[PDB]
């Protein structure tokens, strides 16, 4: 059997940005076909209504299993827009955002929807006297980092595969969607780390991405003195920059022990697992 | 006047992960609106014409000035069938991709296609034993932050920019198409760095990005013993990692002077500059 | 003239362990001269008005122009006792604190006390499962890197020396008493940095040593699993390691302008500066 | 059984600021009572005789079962003061010192006195012109992380707590004192490193302590042009932030191994020990 | 048996200059005898036949059992002199040079040489605008730490104590003289590394070291505008630096768990082993 | 004119390795012409001599201006017996050595000879338990690093291209011959560095560098006891290691001023000067 998703993606995450290939990391998976749609980084309104719109006019001869809506705040008018119309329709919907989405999580389980809220997923320093496209990257590049190598991406990633192998076996239920918040405590109920001191690196590196979002929030929001607000968003690029640092550092303890976890997909999909390097992932 | 972009992606590359996002930084230019459609990582023929063919049904009613397709490897018998329905299109068309797509750069200048061929954006060690998701995700990281800081991302975002204002005034022609390899010796072009060590490690970073290619090309492609392309593929992913310390080195080096070029977009789509970090971009 | 005073140290916190010795760095200050008392680590009331009376009982010979209560938590049981007992005391009073002291800014005002509160001051990971003395001397080596190379301990210097200043015309009144909240943004309001991007460095290293307290909190009174708060604790640690980092690295950035700020005291308590490592202080 | 001891405090040693505190880490010690006094960094004859007076005043009631003194050079003229005193009184006394203290160490034998020299407790560079109260805190920080990480905080944790021990049965004997003399080669006669290069890097750290000793007494009180002094005084700075790197450097390859030791206190003060992460001290 | 060798050395590789070296580590070996002529870095023709007929002038009295010429370049005109006058003697003679020496491989085999040839001993950036005698030195201190730590110096001293094992049973043949080329993959038929990560990043190091070779020559002989060429040298030593940064967290791991290969010479010549730090070497 | 030297090398050092390559670091000097002689790593008293009568053979033929002796201590038997052999000569002759030669110092200069003694060129820890090849050339790597980027390298660089343009004008003289001690404190003398830190942090090296060869000799020469001696000379190769990281970091701030002192030869033998890295050498 062959599941079938589409991915919306308007504005940016670094969850979204890598969801769907978390998902068939070599190509190779052949129980899956996906669609990826979007708006790019915009997410007003009448944007995400296109983005959906797109989605559902593709649906119809797609027949997707599932749908993903990702992006930013859940909460926001744009995303709001999209639970509507994603509750509304056939198909089964997945929500991915970030923190400012626990503040709709118990609307969106009376949508019947499904989440995955990923906290140290933070907004960055967005004030144009500092974020151009090069640093906009940068930040995304420490983010990404951080979010794989923490162990945050494996979560996200076992999330979707026991969906996929529900939908494998046809209607996938309002039970079977994940309902999942994410952040430094994760990992305490994981065995990503066979080094705890590379997860309590991991934990600390989640710890200080989550507390990049209020700094950003503040220098973007709150903060309106240009003297003031520049600095601030400046110094959550700093702290997330560091934080990878550490998860960097995490994983390098886990070489040092030949005990990195991978998990790889199998052409019919199975989730295989290792930890020594020359070691068949099975 | 708004520009209106359709962007296709299958496959993954670093550049076309991020193309459309280095155009909106903020999501706050008023004179653009993209649309972004795709099969996610798969670019067999099959999933490559289905990419084309959404973003050709979307076209009917957005009206695209142009359309970017990017991917692995336009010599590829996937990106192949793109260029050719590009090519055939009412759209002018631009291919992003990488080094092997140089062996078909002359027949896209015959296709009447621009194109932007990133030599830096290196495939990966994909080899089931050592690529899963994670360790896909961290190459992707450390790539990011390498074309990034490096200024491999701004040479991108002009060419776009430039391709952006000509198609607001209207007649997008052949000549206009942007016809870019980026390598190493590109900044030898640029006025990047402040900084000629800065502007040195880069180049380093590069080169070493470059040369990931055919490590990863040796050890997916040459070496069937996987007693050596395990090690071979894990290779490659160090000289990424080092390349991205590389690049991140420039990058404080251009902090240590208060000198870090910054480009962001005004509302109006206008390219701003500035280097000092209290300084307004103008 | 020659200024006393008289510190109380009960319990340990970076800015009180190292508030005297910032004030006479060579020791060759004439117009100082200080008593320091305490009961060590122990803040219980029991402790701490046992160490306020030996301050009281030197005070009667010793005569000394303002006394100094430094330690962790104003607002807990033991050092309230102290402000109780130094607020009806005959001399001025100044209480060093960390951030939950913020709970009795105004009654500290009311008492007619002085205040410095160091929000970055944060405390450590308290579980006897991984906090042995020398985790807790690591713990204080990275915050009083922070504290220091951040210029935190430059703004409690200051508070003292102008102290010290109205002390040497004999009126100190209620009204020169400091009353300061130290955090991140405190870093806007000086010029301690000669380059912007160490001035961002270390407000991040600042906002993560800030944020340490609520994961050591958490860790210490919150969570009772220990399989769960040991972990806790110690990534904590990880991340004031990391926030000693970034204010390493910020030095690091003024070293290489030749422009790290020098503030030492003249031997008649005058406080030079410079900022050229050859250039005389004056 | 409650041991009681009084710590004497005047100028500053690594190992004077942190003695008493690396007895009760967490304050939760039952069979301990301390007082601390002092007179800051001031060490002249009327300075440290005035703290001794102090102690000595606050024993009458407090009833210690022994005196600590800790200060740079127990041959200087001050802490020879202090030693005659203690030498003098009914109180068995113990003297933390530095590798100046070494010329008098037969004298504290027949004084009747304990010591504990630490030879890495390296004087700074106490040239105004370089050490203001930043960088004094600064070199503290380095030199407090080597002292705790190469495990020499540990050898005086131990040596205080057998006094400890001694006391609760009343018999300190002259017999019952500490004579330690600690440098590098203190390492080779313990347990503390499971990795033994975790043990030469902590060697490593503690022989450049000790050498930046000679550094600071040359820029201090030999060099006498300040063209030469400043930079001999700030070079011993770096040395001692690169010794810290090395001890820090061996504590992570300790995290490799989940080797790191740890020595905590019980609350009835037994010392208990463990090297696993998880694993409870015992 | 005492073998004897003479070593010529015309111009400068990393593996030329410590060729000799390797053999006797502690200079205790009981069973060699060397010399050492050369004509320092210069190696045109002229001055090559020169350090030859230096060498045969000494053999007729030494009488060595083989000589080994190394330097750059084989099939440089020099060098190519070199191989004629040696192939023509009466003494086995070995050639040490880099990956250029691959053009005249099969013409050395014909002329009954031995070789070794080490492909990342990568030439350096040899412009007067960037290459001063510093800079040179600094090369060649990251070259060496890249062939040390790889194993690639390793790989050198097992092939010539094979040698003079066969020069010690009085024959060498032609079939005994070795023929190697190294380069990154060498290490896949080894055992140097217990940890297979130091040995990918042993490899990256190989890697990036040999790539450097192709910077230095498009920099020395295509380029010709200085514009271009001096930082096009520059980022070759960029390169070699991290290469050798890679090497050396590779020994790091090695490190980590105590697995640090050591294989020292017995007065008698034997080669011994150990892994252990504190295991005696057998 | 074209100045001839012979350099005889016996035993190893940093400076005795590299001495003749610093003097035409591209191989385009016209006014010089070197041979290099010896006996590898052996430099007892027959090895020496058959070393000095291989040059004094040469000599004949070459008639060199003068004759450099590089290797360690000139005090010990093989050494001394150069310097009678060398001081008996016609030839003026030169002795590079390290610390113990300051023994023989005076002698030297009774002789009519010449030195150059580098303190920092330090001894390794060469017990048979711990430095085979590979770790000796890790060492030698570290040691070239720090005496390449502190600058050493250029004070012996100078010293020979001062006694090369005498040798051009006939006289060399007694008085014109090298009489040079190097160490931490000949940087105060010199303009190398830009960047005060830099000076001071190459200091650092230097001094550590000079401190290995104490831990060395204890390891090697009056330890007795392989449980104490092997960590002791693996402490003297860390020590190394750091200290070449702290001359690579002053490096980088040099860097990061655009500052780099190059003192490159032109074809002449003149030696050129520049310090921004895109200035021609002048
Ligand atoms: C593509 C980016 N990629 C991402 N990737 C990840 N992984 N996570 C993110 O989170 C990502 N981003 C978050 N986004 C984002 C964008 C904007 C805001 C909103 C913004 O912060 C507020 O609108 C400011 O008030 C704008 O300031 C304005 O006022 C100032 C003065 O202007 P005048 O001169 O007075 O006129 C100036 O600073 C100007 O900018 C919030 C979030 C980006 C789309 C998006
Ligand atoms: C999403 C990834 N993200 C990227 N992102 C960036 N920025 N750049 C890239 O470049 C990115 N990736 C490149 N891609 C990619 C995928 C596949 C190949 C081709 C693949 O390497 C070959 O088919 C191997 O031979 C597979 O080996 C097989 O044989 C072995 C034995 O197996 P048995 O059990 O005997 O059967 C085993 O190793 C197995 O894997 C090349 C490139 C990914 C799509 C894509
Ligand atoms: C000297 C230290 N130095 C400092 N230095 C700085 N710059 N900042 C600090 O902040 C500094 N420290 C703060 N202190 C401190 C000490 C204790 C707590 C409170 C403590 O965390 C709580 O009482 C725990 O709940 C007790 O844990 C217990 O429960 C567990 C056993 O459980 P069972 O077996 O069920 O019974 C075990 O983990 C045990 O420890 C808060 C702060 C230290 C004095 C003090
Ligand atoms: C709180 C510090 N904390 C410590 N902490 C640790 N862990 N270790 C130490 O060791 C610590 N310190 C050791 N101390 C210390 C202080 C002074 C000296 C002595 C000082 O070096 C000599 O008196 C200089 O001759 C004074 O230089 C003077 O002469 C120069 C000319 O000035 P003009 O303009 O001609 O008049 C100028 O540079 C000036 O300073 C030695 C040690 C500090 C108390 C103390
Ligand atoms: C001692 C060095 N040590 C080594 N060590 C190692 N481990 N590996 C090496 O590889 C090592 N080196 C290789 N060597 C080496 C030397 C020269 C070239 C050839 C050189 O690059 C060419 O001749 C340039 O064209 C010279 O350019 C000239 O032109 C420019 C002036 O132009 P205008 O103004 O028109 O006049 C200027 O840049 C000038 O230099 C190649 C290799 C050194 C001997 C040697
Ligand atoms: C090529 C090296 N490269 C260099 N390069 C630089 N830039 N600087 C140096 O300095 C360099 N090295 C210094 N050299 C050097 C060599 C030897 C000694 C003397 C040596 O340390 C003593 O003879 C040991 O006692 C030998 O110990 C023996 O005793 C033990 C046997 O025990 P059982 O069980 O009783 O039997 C065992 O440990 C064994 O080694 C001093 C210096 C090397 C030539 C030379
Ligand atoms: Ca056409
Ligand atoms: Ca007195
Ligand atoms: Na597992």
């Amino acid at each position: 059997t062959v599941a079938k998703a589409i991915f919306i993606k308007c504005g940016n995450l670094g969850t979204s940005m890598m969801m769907d290939m978390l998902l068939d990391e070599r190509a190779d998976r052949e129980d899956v076909e996906f669609r990826v749609v979007g708006t790019s980084v915009k997410m007003d309104p009448e944007c995400v209504e296109a983005a959906v719109e797109m989605a559902l006019d593709i649906a119809e001869d797609f027949e997707p299993d599932f749908i993903v809506y990702g992006g930013p705040n859940p909460a926001a008018p744009g995303p709001s827009k999209a639970r509507e119309m994603l509750a509304d329709s056939e198909y089964p919907a997945v929500i991915i955002g970030d923190a400012p989405g626990l503040k709709v999580k118990d609307e969106m389980e009376e949508q019947g929807l499904g989440y995955i809220l990923v906290k140290p997923d933070a907004m960055l320093g967005a004030r144009r006297e500092f974020l151009d496209p090069v640093e906009m990257a940068i930040y995304n590049a420490d983010l990404m980092k951080v979010l794989a190598a923490t162990g945050v991406f494996r979560v996200v990633q076992e999330a979707f595969d026991e969906l996929i192998e529900k939908a494998k076996e046809d209607e996938i239920s309002e039970n079977d969607l994940p309902k999942l918040v994410i952040d430094r405590n994760t990992l305490l109920e994981r065995e990503e780390f066979e080094n705890p001191y590379a997860m309590v690196k991991a934990m600390a590196a989640l710890e200080i991405a989550e507390n990049v979002a209020d700094v950003s929030v503040e220098g973007c929001f709150v903060e309106q003195d240009k003297e003031r607000y520049v600095p601030i968003v400046a110094s959550a690029h700093e702290m997330m920059r560091k934080a990878a640092e550490l998860a960097d550092e995490a994983r390098e303890l886990e070489k040092s022990n030949d005990a990195v976890l991978r998990t790889p997909h199998a052409p019919d999909g199975k989730v295989l697992s290792k930890r020594k390097f020359m070691e068949d992932p099975e």
